[PDB]
């Protein structure tokens, strides 16, 4: 039959659509057929029954409005950190093995979506490194090149997104492990702000700090992704959080974004020329760059690695490893780390939580006037070897930039910046505050149409093939608003010049309907270098339909908004076409009374006249 | 004579004084004064020489009258440093010179305070029964058979005799509340992290509070005004409170009590509790009965888990010097070295347990806007407590110690006596940032439960309140938000005033437009009338009586949400000539058949008077 590596969602989708059901599960089925377990491919701990697709797909069938379930039928990944119930659940240790009853809260979300898991993925043991190696299932190689590293410690799910096996993968990241490895695999790696995805039938490992990640070949996917899990789950996580209403979906062209002053590279000659070109690409977005000493959040990293924060993982596994499980179960490494927890006492950890705190009101008086971080995802592209030979320093160098953001509440979005000369990829991470995650993927489609001009950006393993169309985000959805219903007549409409006021206080365009018979609309005399209308609401009988552009205003925000409406203007209510009454733009009647007031009525709109003169 | 006068009353005789007498006045209160063991209340006690160098330094500031506290006499608890005196945190080996007055005395002092002295403490502040002390038990300001209350004992002592109006405790686990119950005081535990603990002794660092104790509303609520300032840098958990703090809940809120209140065999401060909840019913407050088994298991966390080992941090290089037996207080040191039983691992084990319970307490918190409780179950005697030095002693913490843990603000506040004459009292919860609000919320409580000013204060059974619980609420360098002024249905005591309270608005003036205005009454649909104001291109228009509030910028979509067709908000100018955010009308809405031109009353109030 048909090619399906390298597919997005979309091309999923659409073979659903036109399909029938036998011939697309045939598809699924040949997709699981093509894959191998255990050692033979290192990226799957373990992988489905042919009897589970079967159950899964039938599942699927029983549910009656799929074409609204956006990932129906698409296969993915899940790092063996993460429950599905249909198989086991490893940690990437042998011994540890176990038999989930029920699926992770975000597989039985993605699942809900339509989504089929096809295997479990491998990952450093214990989800405990940066470097994908450290797993007594094998060692997952770059998708570029074999002599390197895939990355970690969310390796198996990287490699199988890199080279499109599945078009979304869930990693688990702590202090990096789903920003990594979709560097080192020219990926989307999505960071979302904390407990934002439920950690319900994750396994613990840093429970305080960790999150649920994708990985995707676009920025498109990742956002359904991230729509699908983003939910709370407070009763059975006790890290779960809600996104509150209002997200922001847009930063401004002017945002500050902040880079560091000092970039160590360690010896590294090819990725610096990526990140100062990604950097120059930012600029010409219009962005505000502003360089910045990082010490306070290189200090909180530190305060990570000298902590006690070892002692969450060892907290997660000592009853476990008093079990005394087979050695060649274990790795080592991972083991020795773990350990270090038990020189830690209660008091201990305390002394490092009041250092945390105290580094943390540095970091927040740094962060008050940015509005983005833009890092190196990382500063190298390690050689399996290398991490043979030193395999704690590789690991620690992998972390410059990613340690920090997990403490200070953060999101991160690691995106490709393109390929050093010896034909791997790198990245950058832009890090946002606490809920930016949709505008940090806008950030991402900005920074592409720059960086990668014409189209031309690569996903993946797939060198010659090119986006077009899966870059684009839908923003958040209607879903998500709790704002004021506002229409505006003059010139806030689109493309006027107040039309920013709008923007400033996160405002969403609705729709834009006209008003009832019931209007007049005048043109003050100019006094500012704006001219400004005036609605009038009649009734003698006169009146026409005006034309409005309708908007959601978020309800903290409304009062920023009005305080920049000077006199005769007024927030009201206006009556539309359909009877519905929404607040408004109104004039007090002395407004449009004055000598130099000219009746515009006649254009039913305020754009028609403005154009009747320039 | 100077016994049991208020914050007020220092400032009034000053002002009236010369500079000499003022002095005298200190000094003669220095004097008669003694420290412990004399009286277990003192640790220790200024100088002479250090009154008077506070005094020179007072003289220099150039503005006095304006400072809250100018040559008010305060106490501060021997865990707060004050540079003119040692720390002790009541244990002779730890004594220690600070350099710099803490943040939280500075600011006194800054404001006009004289820091008199060291006030006595359980060891480490670990208690809350004011008896683990080796410079001495501090007795209950009523009877000397009856334990202070702790860990704030000579804080509280001295309060409640009214040696001084204001003292400094800290609370982590009650240790601001119990003993203001005890010595009939108002005990104020702030929202976490509003006033700084730089220069205190930590003692479970995380969960830690500088409290207040005072006779009287005014005096907590001018102390509160004073330190509640961010100091950032110098402490890892310092807060800003954020601007248009509530000033006030609503005649309507609504506060939960527990449906079970375990007594431990006591039978008179029950009839207290049921009395003063009876009181807050009839203050038009909705109680609800409601579970506090997830506060109570929060609560337990703080004793059976790992908050144990802030202290064991706090003081184990201290301890690791085996200073001698007799400087130490032997329960408290066992209650401290029992923090070695506990692994990092273990500390995010109760780490953990206590964020799954705050999930189910902060969604059992929505709904609610205060926890009222009984401040603690016991009077206990000092005998009681040599018998129970660990049982009573928990039994005491059994409301308190859910509160930091959650990080939420108190008020522990009297509710009257025992038959006995002994004192207990309630202890009001609110939300983080609520303290001017459970502040107003006492006061509405006091004028039911003692009615006709009758309440009393500290040991002073023959006094009675007067002008001294009166509030000014927050000041308005606080407020953050939108000028508006009103004119109509949303005046005060007309019938939609309650929507500019329910979006957290502040009266700021009652000024008058200039004369460009004319006022319609609008058709009367409703129950209510409206008004609406029309500006006039002259030369007929009058000046309209207006409000004018600041809404917060926070709020300001709530409030325009319940603004109706014909009308909405614009602007208006005033008679100042400023212009100001208003209510303003559509054309239509003035143009309705029975519209009446109301210009004439110069206001709506006058208006509604004319018709009843």
């Amino acid at each position: 039959m048909e090619s399906t590596l390298g597919w997005s969602v979309q091309d999923w989708l659409s073979f659903h659509s036109k399909s029938t059901p036998t011939k697309s599960l045939e598809l699924l089925e040949n997709l699981l057929k093509s894959q191998k377990p255990a050692p033979e491919d290192p990226a799957w701990i373990s992988l489905i029954p042919v009897e589970d697709l079967h159950h899964q797909w039938n599942i699927l069938q029983s549910k009656s409005n799929k074409e609204e379930l956006p990932l129906y039928g698409v296969p993915i990944a899940v790092k063996d950190n993460i429950d599905y119930k249909g198989l086991p659940t490893t940690a990437a240790c042998p011994s540890y093995l176990y038999q989930p009853t029920r699926d992770s809260y975000v597989v039985e979300l993605l699942r809900d979506a339509g989504a089929v898991v096809i295997g479990k993925t491998n990952l450093d043991q214990f989800a405990t490194g940066l470097v994908g190696t450290r797993s007594p299932y094998g060692k997952t190689p770059c998708v570029f090149n074999d002599k390197y590293v895939s990355g970690g410690s969310s390796a198996g799910s990287a490699s199988v997104v890199g080279r499109g096996i599945v078009p979304l993968s869930l990693g688990t990241d702590t202090a990096g492990s789903g920003r990594v490895p979709a560097a080192l695999n020219n990926l989307i790696g999505l960071k979302p702000t904390k407990g934002a995805f439920s950690c319900r039938g994750v396994v613990p490992a840093c429970k305080s700090l960790d999150c649920v990640s994708v990985f995707a070949l676009n920025l498109s996917d990742a956002e359904i992704a991230f729509k699908v899990m983003n939910k709370p789950d407070l009763l059975e996580d006790e890290y779960s959080r809600e996104f509150p209403k209002n997200p922001i979906s847009q930063y401004p062209k002017d945002l500050t974004i902040a880079i560091p002053k000092e970039v160590p590279w360690f010896g590294e000659t090819e990725n610096p020329k990526l990140y100062t070109k990604a950097v120059a690409s930012l600029k010409n977005t219009g962005a505000k760059i502003v360089v910045v000493d990082f010490e306070p959040l290189l200090e909180l990293a530190r305060c990570l690695y000298e902590g006690a924060w070892v002692a969450e993982r060892y907290c997660a596994t000592r009853d476990f490893l008093a079990t005394n499980p087979p050695e060649s179960s274990l790795d080592e490494t991972v083991v020795n780390i773990i350990k270090g927890a038990v020189k830690f006492d209660a008091a201990d950890a305390f002394k490092f939580e009041y250092k945390r705190q105290g580094i943390l009101q540095k970091v927040n008086l740094l962060l008050k006037d940015i509005d983005v971080l833009c890092v190196p995802t990382c500063p190298l592209n390690p050689k399996l070897e290398e991490v043979a030979q030193e395999p704690v320093l590789v690991n620690s160098r992998q972390g410059t930039w990613t340690n920090f953001v997990n403490l200070a509440d953060l999101a991160a979005l690691a995106v490709p910046s393109g390929f050093r000369s010896d034909g791997l990829p790198n990245g950058i991470t832009l890090i946002g505050k606490k809920f930016s995650d949709y505008a940090l993927l806008d950030l991402a489609k900005r920074f592409f149409s720059v960086a990668f001009p014409n189209n031309s950006r690569t996903y993946g393993k797939f060198v010659d093939r090119r986006i077009t169309v899966e870059d684009e985000l839908d923003g958040p959805s209607k879903d998500t608003l709790n704002g004021v219903k506002l229409a505006v007549v003059g010139a806030h409409l689109k493309g006027l010049p107040l039309h920013w006021q709008l923007q400033k206080c996160n405002a969403t365009y609705l729709s834009s309907p006209k008003t009832s018979n019931n209007y007049k609309l005048y043109a003050l005399p100019k006094v500012g270098p704006v001219l400004k209308p005036g609605l009038r609401r009649v009734n003698d009988g006169t009146g026409s339909q005006i034309q409005l552009e309708v908007y959601s205003v978020p309800y903290d925000r409304f009062g920023d908004f009005i305080a920049m409406v000077p006199e005769p203007l007024g927030i009201g209510s206006v009556e539309l076409e359909s009877g519905e009454w929404v607040k408004s733009f109104i004039c007090e009647e002395f407004g449009y009374t004055q000598q130099g007031t000219v009746d515009i009525t006649k254009f039913g709109g305020f754009k028609p006249y403005i154009e009747h003169i320039q």
